[PDB]
């Protein structure tokens, strides 16, 4: 009973989280996930600022209202070579990664590791934060509040 959460650098408080390195988070689970990080789903304005500071990924994730990929550099296999905050328009499916926003984070690029999940609640799951440099932090707990997400 284990979940890996792959997390990125923060840019103006905004970061990306993948569950088990595969698209697998529902919109309701994304909100609970960010809450476990004492974070919220970013607004488009927050995300655009993060992008201006250096934030980009090659993965779809939720923000408040939309599913997006922030892109700085054109890449043919990432958001169809677009730049800016690319908005997913047409999809059959409901499960993606998530973006999260922590207001307490540094204002620009913070590429330090994440070493806590400060607002997870009591639970039976071994939750492991996995940073891009491989550093890991684990704790027993839960963050999902909706039964349909478990
Ligand atoms: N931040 C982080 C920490 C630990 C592992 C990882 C990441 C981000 C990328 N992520 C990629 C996982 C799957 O690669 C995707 C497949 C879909 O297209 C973009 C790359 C791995």
């Amino acid at each position: 009973n284990q979940i890996d959460l792959n997390v990125t650098c923060r840019y103006a408080g905004v970061f990306h989280v993948e569950k088990n390195g595969r698209y697998s988070i529902s919109r309701t689970e994304a909100a609970d996930l960010c809450q476990a990080f004492n974070s919220t789903l970013p607004t488009m304005d927050q995300m655009k600022l993060a992008l201006s500071k250096g934030f980009e990924t090659c993965r779809y994730g939720f923000i408040e209202g939309n599913v997006v990929i922030p892109r700085i550099h054109p890449n043919a296999i990432c958001a169809a070579n677009h730049t800016g905050v690319y908005i997913l328009v047409t999809s059959n499916t409901s499960h993606y990664d998530t973006y999260c926003f922590n207001a307490s984070a540094p204002p620009e690029e913070d590429c330090t590791s994440v070493t806590d999940l400060p607002n997870s609640f009591d639970g039976p799951v071994t939750i492991t934060i996995v940073n891009r440099d491989g550093t890991r932090y684990s704790k027993k707990g839960e963050y999902r509040t909706h039964q349909e997400d478990i």
